[PDB]
């Protein structure tokens, strides 16, 4: 049956091809300590360029091609050789043999440095074969093949010999590139260090590049071919292929499509606090829990691109922050003050002050923006406690301040402490960490010290059909990871396999096994609820609210009995340890560990 | 044997065998963007529908057999079969041979392929043998079996032939029903589906039935010989014998045992804000973190039971609650209400209102109880201050719910952190997960993405006694993993063996060793202490305060011990290596995977 | 490329073995919210007992040797024995062929099977060698070795065949002794008593022994050769030596060196708890996280040596407190008072009162120091009010006392939530445990259930060169897996082989090779930023100053790059899912196992 538990729409998860640019930052130290470094509260606004990541579509062109140098020895066959090459489709079978027709020859006509090289189909001469979709074409925007084949070269023993196989790879995906537009990434796992608007129309060819005009082909009036369809499409399109070393891109064309006003805002945060120390404006905040610790003097509006579009938005910014929850809370302290953190952060920061001692005001003004960049006649102020209680001022900077770097390095704390929990969080469920972090349907995988970062074909809770069927026994009884599903995009959507990832997660996995240790009794996140199969066949479905349908009720105090029946035997059945016996997943593998030592000692005399 | 600090009793890891499958919230759906919903403040108690899981005792019964299907070679044999099967022990061995004499044949008598075979023990016919304990234990009332190892046939070559075993199997449990009870979970691992209260008297015919009626024996009045005396110990019991397809069930039979209170008062959350949106209400509780998305209309006291009796529970709840922490603090808003969060919960919610601007009582009450399901002269009403401040009202409540909404955000993102961090945390240990969450001594387990559970019997140290010298022999060089302990359920229980889990664990099973790491000396807690052994050999305990517990003027950084070079192995040896040195449990899995590079299982020409 | 990411220094990854000083302690049961009560507002100070421990200079004396009984068959030669042991140097040697030469025999004159065994060099006569400088020349105090040497028996087979082989060692180290001094722990992983204050004068002789006075030998104006260079060095010292049972320690000798003022403030904690509950007083802070169980009485100043300086040092801590928060925030009441937190934890107290009833300061100091260890006039309390509050204080009492408790058992949580997974942690990061326990350190280690530290790694923070070999070809064409890095221990110090691990960490290991994924683009944690490698070829750094985080601005909320086909691919290429991924990493996991789960055994005939 196709999924039902709408409650939460499944989870694609291919592996992806991360950038990355978002990792979690090294912590950092924590905070300044005694007194006065003029802590300065404030809302500040911190900014940055936009980065401008233009979206468009291309199509990849290349011809994989595979020999096998079979070792044919005396009645044996070493593969001695299989060996395969992504090769660049060239313009002609772009232009005629698919754009035109479609197809890609059984023989190959390649580059490879610098010597052209030729490849062919089993020992015999071209052909041209229909790209139907790719192998791992699904899960993506597609990508089309021809065969699924492996030849081998006529016997002729006691030499080398070569059996060849073509396949040709034509791939319509998706396409980031960024401001300031000198890349853009390829949607197979490629990037290409080339400005993307380089197309030889208005002149943005005199843009960015990074490589020579003898692999740019821009055919204005280009006809885009749905290769869905292998057929043409909509009024004609500017592809241009640029013919890689390995394959050809073509793609729409479009101006460079600068960025302004291109500064845009990290982060609002009121609780900015100044710490005028280390020769540098300290400002920490506790909303993101950062110290930039940047230069004294002021950032203009010369250093960005209208600074007067910034000065609109933190004024608007600085508005929402203090009549939302500052309308008799605090006093405006001077203007927005602008500093660069190195890496383009940008602080306006409008400093506050706080109700206490309100005979301060054009006083403390002062005081505090002093660091932008006998016989007598009462001469006294006119009432000295502007003097007197500026000396209460200072006293108070001291606990106040002291407060303020003590709470702070709370905070430093705080977050240093969750930074590397995320770190084992991502360790755990990369798909999850960004599930949250971005907070979308995203496919995530950890690549050593950085992640790799994407979004999945989308599939409801609707689409996806648990297999009954849970093993496989050709390795005499393998019982599979986790429910194997049939799925699809949409009702129009490829039926195809794959298995059940954790929270619905759907991987491709067909192979994804274990041993069948009986006594397999096993819920899993199934949409908007959970599956449950009992000993590799399935038993029922159950929603999340509809087991017991509460959180964090209960005793709970229940009982069992011990060491069991469902006996494959010899003494005390062993399957349950074969499903982990205690054992301890972590020492499951402290103890899997143990069988390496054993692989020998067929191979010595003592 | 018991150590110098020992105050944590000692919980010796019985894994759940079987029983139960207890289901976890998934993390709640993070909330929403801008402005304006009722977002209504008060308190909110929510009731769970009452459910219980009814408890009592059961005995099962079931004689299993092995076959060897030997096939003799020239002076070798192949074992073309070791089969073994299970089979319920009838209502008659029961009442006779076990009741009467609590013995069993050596022939188990059972159907299979259709045909009722009969299995011997030692190609030697029936013969009654004592149930001899299974196991020992003292918290579940454990079972006994009769043999251990299985018998062959004498030498017939080049035809298969067959050598017989049969063993008896019989064992007391606790047996637990849950509301509604109509079906219960077992100690051994089965589960039965039968009303708890089913039975032939009583009307328990109208109890949930789902087995036919040739399996239950109801033979009440009827003793139940204690076993663990193998020994009529009790009054002539209510025994009903359901001879299971797999075993066979004696239990305890009892009227129908309902309760009344149909609600019971689950959760109570001061912080409980109608978001007025969706079509709906949604009760957002910023104390448990929930928003159920619920109707405007309440679930009534008529369509649950006793609605008068819940009514009541949850006035003392909101008085309490007001008291607690309001008896100057908020206004008495309206009634409370009564709502259903689909699956069943239930939800009154006495409303509150802050005392900003306090001068809106008759009618902002009145204006929220909105929401439970020519010539001319002046008249002014008698005061405007009325519309004035519901004017007020409106424009500070926007902002007001605003805030609510983004502190309940930030409720939601900690605490959906917190659930998957939980995941990995049980993952690694699911005892201290679970049976802190719980308070409850307890084992779990993973069912895939769920929990099981069994209670551990906290014990004392003396009962356990971590022998000095551990290492396998099998081939020279393992010395043990995990503490090796003769322990014992009782005082005088059996000392059996098994290995010391982390921290009053203990892994029941002894397999796990580890290299005799030369200069290996690892504590193990030990009650409130921890116990010592240097290169696998016992020195001594120390408490947690000697091991010096968080410091301060320590943290200061002295330096501490380090290591240096030993004498196997040039520049010191693997043994420490193999010791999961560093390792760092993630690099300890990402270096012993390569053993698979580690293989070579090809010696070829090429 | 040397380390030039040093905004983090790097750190050379040595083995640890710990205690630990600042410990994990457990997750406790917390008690009582409403009753046993009167709870004491106010301040305490802990003391702690400051050891502190001596740490000073000492070397190691030995000579390693081994046998090998070659096994001399047909042609054919196993190992029986490579045997290899440390004998201790002798007292003499040291002082002449070590102190005055620098130089020992390539023979070991040591007891072994109870019979003094010689162990020469390679089946011929003595001769003297030099100490060349190891490794562990550096990274503690200096020491000295010999090349990896090893000889073979001469051919003679048909009877167990021995060849020698000696080497020394003398390894000046880093030494703790820890008060109260009866003891002294090593550089080298190793412990022994007998306090090192054991020199003859001073009658430092009462200072503790456990050793007897054969093995002391006190040689004062003994320098320390520098075995760098064999030239007399440090000054004539006070060098004792032990030549203990493995070596010979000599160690510079100190007078007792007390400890006064052992008992040192651990904390002062603001807000403090008394629940005089349990037949004992609880003291509970939610402002440092404890629940102690403590004495009722005041240790005295007698009770535990000179405890006069700790008052000072409380006088000076509670007047801090006061000043740093409570100007005007609460009523002082009553003495510092102590209380024994049994294992060694002083806690003295203020008590203090909230402004509730600001009006009875001088009953309430009397009615809570109760607990430390007709004509009529109208004769009532100063005022009858006085005697009225106190009826409600009392009905103020318990309910402020079951918030105080209440509130606790939410903190209870909040700490209980976390202790064990800050050992989970470690399993990933001793890195970054011991880079925010000790702050900047690393190295931390599991020894069964407790904590491995190594504090004191000298780094050529600027010298650390990621290798731009990124294969073995033992198991042919094997791609390291961590950064292989060429580093040197100080800015000249010789670049030695390991591996970076994350953070400024280099193992001494290399060993750590992978299938080199094809499109492998990785970054590993680099000091100030982070070093790439594109398939397995040096891309570049990235400094942590231009790459994102977690943040508002432009989403950030994107899909990268898919992941396709590559031209290692028939179906499932092994390299690529090499990157921690098809899956499921726990799964991932999980089939790193199903190698062994699937073959133990080649063959055998049915």
């Amino acid at each position: 049956i196709k999924a039902e538990n709408t409650d939460a729409n499944f989870y694609v998860c291919p592996p992806p091809t991360g950038a990355t640019v978002v990792q979690f930052e090294q912590p950092r130290r924590c905070p300044t300590r005694p007194e006065g470094q003029n802590y300065t509260e404030g809302i500040a606004v911190v900014f940055k360029e936009n980065i401008a990541p233009y979206k468009f579509k291309a199509t990849m062109y290349y011809k994989d091609v595979t020999v096998s140098q079979v070792w044919f020895g005396h009645r044996y066959s070493q593969f001695m050789g299989i060996f395969e090459d992504r090769a660049p489709v060239p313009f002609e079978e772009v232009i005629d043999k698919i754009n035109a027709k479609g197809v890609c020859r059984s023989t190959a006509k390649y580059v490879r440095n610098n010597l052209e090289t030729t490849a062919f189909h089993r020992d015999d001469h071209e052909t041209d074969m229909e790209l139907k979709p790719a192998n791992a074409a699904t899960r993506t925007s597609r990508g089309w093949h021809t065969t699924d084949l492996k030849y081998n070269p006529s016997r002729v023993e006691a030499f080398h010999r070569y059996g060849t196989t073509v396949n040709c790879i034509v791939e319509e995906v998706d396409a980031r590139s960024v401001y300031p537009y000198d890349e853009f990434v390829l949607a197979t796992g490629d990037f290409v260090y080339m400005s993307p608007f380089y197309g030889y129309r208005e002149g943005s060819h005199t843009e960015h590049t990074s490589y020579a005009a003898d692999r740019f082909k821009q055919v204005d009036g280009f006809y885009a071919r749905d290769l869905t369809t292998k057929a043409r499409a909509t009024a004609p399109t500017t592809r241009n292929l640029l013919t890689t070393p390995k394959f050809t891109v073509a793609w729409d064309w479009v101006p460079k499509r600068p960025s302004v006003c291109t500064m845009t805002k990290w982060q609002e945060v009121d609780e900015m606090l100044r710490s005028e120390y280390g020769g540098s404006f300290r400002f920490s905040s506790d909303a993101i829990s950062t110290t930039f610790t940047t230069n004294l003097t002021e950032y203009p509006l010369s250093r960005v691109d209208l600074g007067d579009c910034i000065g609109k938005d933190a004024r608007d910014a600085m508005d929402r922050i203090f009549a939302r929850r500052y309308n008799a809370t605090h006093i405006k302290v001077g203007q927005p003050q602008y500093y660069l953190a190195n890496g383009g952060f940008l602080i306006a920061y409008q400093p506050l002050l706080s109700n206490t001692l309100a005979e301060l005001y054009v006083r403390e003004h002062l005081r505090e923006q002093s660091r932008k960049p006998s016989v007598e006649r009462i001469k006294t102020t006119s009432s000295i406690e502007f003097a007197r209680l500026q000396f209460t001022y200072n006293h108070i900077q001291r606990p106040v301040n002291d407060m303020l770097g003590r709470v702070a390095i709370a905070w430093c704390e705080l977050q240093n402490h969750e930074l590397t929990l995320w770190n084992e969080a991502r360790k755990l469920n990369p798909n999850a960490i960004a599930s949250v972090t971005v907070g979308r349907r995203v496919s995530a995988r950890m690549l050593g010290d950085v992640m790799a970062v994407s979004t999945c074909v989308p599939v409801a809770a609707d689409n996806v059909i648990v297999q009954n069927s849970m093993r496989i026994s050709s390795r005499p009884g393998a019982c599979y990871s986790r429910p194997l599903v049939s799925f699809r995009y949409e009702d129009q959507g490829p039926l195809v396999e794959g298995q059940l990832g954790e929270n619905n997660e759907l991987r491709l996995t067909r192979d994804a096994i274990e041993p069948c240790t009986v006594g397999h009794r096993r819920y899993f996140t199934f949409g908007g609820g959970y599956v449950y199969f009992e000993e590799y066949a399935y038993s029922h479905q159950l929603s999340r609210a509809d087991i017991t349908t509460v959180s964090t009720f209960i005793d709970l105090n229940i009982t069992m009995l011990e060491d069991h029946e469902f006996v494959p035997l010899e003494v005390y059945t062993r399957h349950e340890i074969k499903d982990s016996g205690l054992l301890d997943y972590t020492e499951v593998q402290r103890r899997n560990q143990l069988h390496d030592l054993r692989f020998a000692d067929i191979d010595t005399v003592i």
